[PDB]
C-alpha cells in the first residue's frame, strides 16, 4: 500500500454514507418479516450493503489504497473494490436468482462466471503492463458478457414462469443490472485503471459511486419494496 | 512479515500442541460413528483443531507473523491467528447452528455476521493509525454483539424446541461462546493490537492460547461427549 | 513479486493453450444437455480448465510469479499454481463424489482435506527454511493421504453401489487421480521449491504441465466422453 487518498475521498464518504444509510434502511424495513423466504431476500440485501459499506470506509480511511507499477508510471489502486465486489456480485446474483426462480445449475454457473470476472478483474487492476492490463481487462469483460448472457437467456425463461409481477419485478432487476453493470468496465478502462488516464481518477471515483449506490441500494429498494409480490415466489404454506 | 518470533513461542508451541492432541482425539473418537448427523459434528469439529494446529505451527515456525507500522512505532502483528479464525470461528457456528435445529436463514446470518467480525478484525489488526484500528476494532465488535444477539434469541429459542438433553447441551456450549467469544476483543484492545501495549505480547499470547484452547478442544470435548444426546437433534430412522 | 520468467515460459504458453482449448471443447460439448445432472459434470469441468487456463496465463505473463528468500538463495515461486489448485483439486472431488454417488459428508471431508493440502502447500511454498518448506510439505502431503485413503476407500465403496458403467467410470478416473496426485509432491520436492533443486525449474514447469493437462484435460475428457452412463448416476425421471 503506501498510498495517500486525494480529492476523491468526498465520494468515497458520500458512498461509505450511502451503503450505510441502506443498510439501516433494510434492517429496519426487514424487522417483522416471518416468512423464510421473504427473509432470504432481506439478508442477502443487507449482507451486500454492509460490506459495500464497510470496504467503502476502508478506501475513504485509505486502508483499501496502493500504488502499481506500470511503464516508468505509479498508478494508484483501489483495490478494496474487489473484495467488495467478490461477495456482493455473486449475491446480487443469487437475488435474482431466486427472484427467477432458477436452478442450482443456472445459479451456480453465474456465481461462477462472477467471480471468475471479478477475479481477473483485480489480476488486471494489477498487472504491470498497458498491454496485460488490457488483456485480463479483455478476459473478465468476456465473462461479464457470457453472464448477461445467462441473464437475459436462460434466466429470462425462468422469471415467466413466475407470477406476473414476480416476472415484472425481475425485468426492471435484469435491466437496471444490464445497463450499470456494463457501465463498470467502460469507467475502468477510461480511468486510471486502464493506463489511459482518460478520465480522472476524481471522476472516476464518483462513477463508481454512484453506480455502486444504484447497483445495490437503488437495487435493494426495488427489490424489497412490496412484500407480497416477494412471497409469489412461493406459493404452497410453511 | 521478516518479524521474529520471541517469547511467546512458548505459549505458540503449547497452543500447538493441544489443538494437534484435540484433533487426534477427535479422531479416534469419531472412529465408529455411522450414523450420518453424528458424523457431521466429528468433520466439523475435528476440522476446527486441525486448522488451529496448522495455524498455530504456522505462527510458531515464525510463517504467520509480520510488522506493521502505525504512527512512528512498528507493532507484531500474528495475522495467522486471522487466516485460523476466517474458518474455525464460521465452523463453530455451523455446530450450534446444527445443534440447536437452525434453518439455513439463521445459520447463514451467523456466519456471514462472523466472516464480516473477523475480515474487519484483520483490517484493524493492519491499520495504519491508532484511530483506525480502534475504529474498525469498533466495527468487528459491533459484528460479535450482531451474532450474539442471534445466539441468545433466535438459537436459544431454536434450542428450546430440541429434546431437553439437547437443549441442555446447546445452553452450555451457547455460554461458553458468550464469555470466552467476548474476551477476544478485550485482550485484543489491551494487547500489542490495540497500540495501547496494556498487556504484554508474552501475555496476550498466553491469553488467546487459553481462549482458543477453550473455544475449541473444550468446545469439542463437551460437545461430542455423548453420542446418544447428539443423535437426539434427528429421530426418525435413515 | 518483481521475477522475470524465463525459458521455462514455454511449457506456460502450452499449457495456456490446451487448457483454453479443453474449454471450448467442453463448452461446445455441453451444448445441447438438458438433463440437469449430466450438466453439473459439464459446468464443474468447464470451470475447471477455464480457471486452470487463466492462471497459467497469468504465470505465463508473469503476474503469477515472485521470489522468495530462503537461506542465502533466492527461490522463484510460482504462487498463481496454487490460486489455481485451491478452486479446480476440489472441483474435481466434487466431479468424483458426484460420480460416486457419496453423501455430503464424504464430499465434505474431501473438499476440507484438499483445501488443507493446497493451504499448507503454498505455506511451504513460502516458508523461509529448507527445514520449515519441508516440515509444511509434510503436513500437505499427510493430507494427500489422508484424502486418497477416503478414495480407496468410502468413495470406492459408493461407486460399487452405482451402475457398473459408472463404477468402471469411477474406477478409470479414481485411478487416474491417484497416480497423478501423488505425482505432484515427488515434482515438487525434487524442484525448486524443495531447495534441492534436484530437477530443473524448466523441466519442472513442464511436469507440472503435463500432469495439469492429464488431471484436467484428460480427466475431463474420459468423464465426459459418453452422455448416457453419466446419466445412469440418476434413474427417475425429471
Ligand atoms: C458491525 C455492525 C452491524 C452489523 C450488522 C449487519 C451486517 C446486519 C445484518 C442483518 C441481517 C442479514 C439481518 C437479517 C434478519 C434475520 C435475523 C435472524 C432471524 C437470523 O436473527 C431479517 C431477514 C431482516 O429478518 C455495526 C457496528
Ligand atoms: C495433514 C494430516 C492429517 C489430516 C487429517 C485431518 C484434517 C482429519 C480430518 C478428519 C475428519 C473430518 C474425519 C471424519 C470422519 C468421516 C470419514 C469419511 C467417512 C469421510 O472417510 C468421522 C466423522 C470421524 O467418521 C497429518 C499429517
Ligand atoms: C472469460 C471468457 C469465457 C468464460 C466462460 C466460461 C468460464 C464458461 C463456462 C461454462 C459453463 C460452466 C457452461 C455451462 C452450461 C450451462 C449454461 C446455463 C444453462 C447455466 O446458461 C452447460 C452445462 C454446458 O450446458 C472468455 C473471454
Ligand atoms: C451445480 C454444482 C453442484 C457445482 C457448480 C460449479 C461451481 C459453483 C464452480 C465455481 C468456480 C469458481 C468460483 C472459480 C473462481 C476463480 C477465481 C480465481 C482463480 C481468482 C484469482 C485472483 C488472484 C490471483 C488475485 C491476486 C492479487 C495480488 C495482490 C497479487
Ligand atoms: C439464506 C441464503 C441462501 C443466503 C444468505 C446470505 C449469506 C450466506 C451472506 C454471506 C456474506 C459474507 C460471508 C460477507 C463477508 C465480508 C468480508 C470482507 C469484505 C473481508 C475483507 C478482508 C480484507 C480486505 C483483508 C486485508 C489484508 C491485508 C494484508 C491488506
Ligand atoms: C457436512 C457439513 C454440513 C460440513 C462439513 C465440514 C467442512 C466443509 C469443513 C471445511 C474446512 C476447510 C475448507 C479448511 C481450510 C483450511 C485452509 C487454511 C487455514 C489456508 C491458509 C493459507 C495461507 C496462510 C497462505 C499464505 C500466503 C502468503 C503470501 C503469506
Ligand atoms: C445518500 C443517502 C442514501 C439514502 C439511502 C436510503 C434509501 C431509502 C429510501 O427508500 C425509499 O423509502 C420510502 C419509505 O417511506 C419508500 O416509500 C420509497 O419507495 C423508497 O424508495
Ligand atoms: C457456489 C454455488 C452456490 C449455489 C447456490 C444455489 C442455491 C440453490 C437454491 O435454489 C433452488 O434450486 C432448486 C433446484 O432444483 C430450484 O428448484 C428452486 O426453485 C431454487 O430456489
Ligand atoms: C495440552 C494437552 C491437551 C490435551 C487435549 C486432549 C483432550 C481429551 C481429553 O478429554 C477427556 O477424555 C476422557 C476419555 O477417557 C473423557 O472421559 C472426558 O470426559 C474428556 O474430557
Ligand atoms: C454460507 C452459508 C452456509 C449455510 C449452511 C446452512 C446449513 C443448512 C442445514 O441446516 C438445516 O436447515 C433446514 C432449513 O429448512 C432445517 O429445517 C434443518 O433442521 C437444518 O438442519
Ligand atoms: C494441446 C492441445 C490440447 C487439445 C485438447 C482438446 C481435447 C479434445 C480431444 O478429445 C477427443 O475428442 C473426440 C471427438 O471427435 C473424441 O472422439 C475422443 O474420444 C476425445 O478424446
Ligand atoms: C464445502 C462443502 C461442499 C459439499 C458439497 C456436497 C454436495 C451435496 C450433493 O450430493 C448429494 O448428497 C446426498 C446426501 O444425502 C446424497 O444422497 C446424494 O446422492 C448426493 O448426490
Ligand atoms: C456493487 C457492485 C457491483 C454490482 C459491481 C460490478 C462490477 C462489474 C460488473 C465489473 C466489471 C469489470 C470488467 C468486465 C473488466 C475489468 C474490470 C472490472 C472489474 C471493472
Ligand atoms: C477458535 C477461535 C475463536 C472462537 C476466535 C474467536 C474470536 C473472536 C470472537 C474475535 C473478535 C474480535 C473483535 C470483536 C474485535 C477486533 C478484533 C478481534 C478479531 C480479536
Ligand atoms: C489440476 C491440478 C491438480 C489436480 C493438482 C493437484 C496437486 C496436488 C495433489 C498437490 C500436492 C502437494 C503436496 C502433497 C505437498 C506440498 C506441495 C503440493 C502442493 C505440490
Amino acid at each position: 500500500m503506501a498510498a495517500t487518498v486525494g480529492p476523491e475521498s468526498i465520494w468515497l464518504w458520500i458512498g461509505t454514507i450511502g451503503m450505510t444509510l441502506g443498510t439501516l434502511y433494510f434492517v429496519g424495513r426487514g424487522r417483522g418479516v416471518r416468512d423464510r423466504k421473504m427473509q432470504e431476500f432481506y439478508i442477502i440485501t443487507t449482507f451486500i450493503t454492509t460490506i459495500a459499506a464497510a470496504m467503502y470506509f476502508a478506501m475513504a480511511t485509505g486502508f483499501g489504497v496502493t500504488e502499481v507499477v506500470v511503464g516508468d508510471e505509479a498508478l494508484t489502486i483501489y483495490w478494496a473494490r474487489y473484495a467488495d465486489w467478490l461477495f456482493t456480485t455473486p449475491l446480487l446474483l443469487l437475488d435474482l436468482g431466486l427472484l427467477a426462480g432458477a436452478n442450482r445449475n443456472t445459479i451456480a454457473t453465474l456465481i461462477g462466471l462472477d467471480v471468475f470476472m471479478i477475479g481477473t478483474g483485480m489480476i488486471a487492476a494489477f498487472a504491470a503492463t498497458p498491454g496485460t492490463r488490457i488483456a485480463w481487462w479483455g478476459i473478465s469483460t468476456g465473462a461479464l458478457l457470457a453472464l448477461l448472457y445467462v441473464l437475459v437467456g436462460t434466466l429470462s425463461k425462468d422469471a415467466r414462469g413466475q407470477s406476473p409481477e414476480v416476472a415484472s419485478l425481475f425485468g426492471r432487476l435484469r435491466n437496471l443490472v444490464i445497463v450499470l453493470w456494463l457501465l463498470y468496465p467502460v469507467v475502468w478502462i477510461l480511468g486510471t485503471e486502464g493506463t489511459f488516464g482518460i478520465l480522472p481518477l476524481y471522476w472516476e471515483t464518483a462513477a463508481f459511486m454512484v453506480l455502486d449506490l444504484s447497483a445495490k441500494v437503488g437495487f435493494g429498494v426495488v427489490l424489497l419494496r412490496s412484500r407480497s409480490v416477494l412471497r409469489r415466489v412461493v406459493t404452497p404454506t410453511a
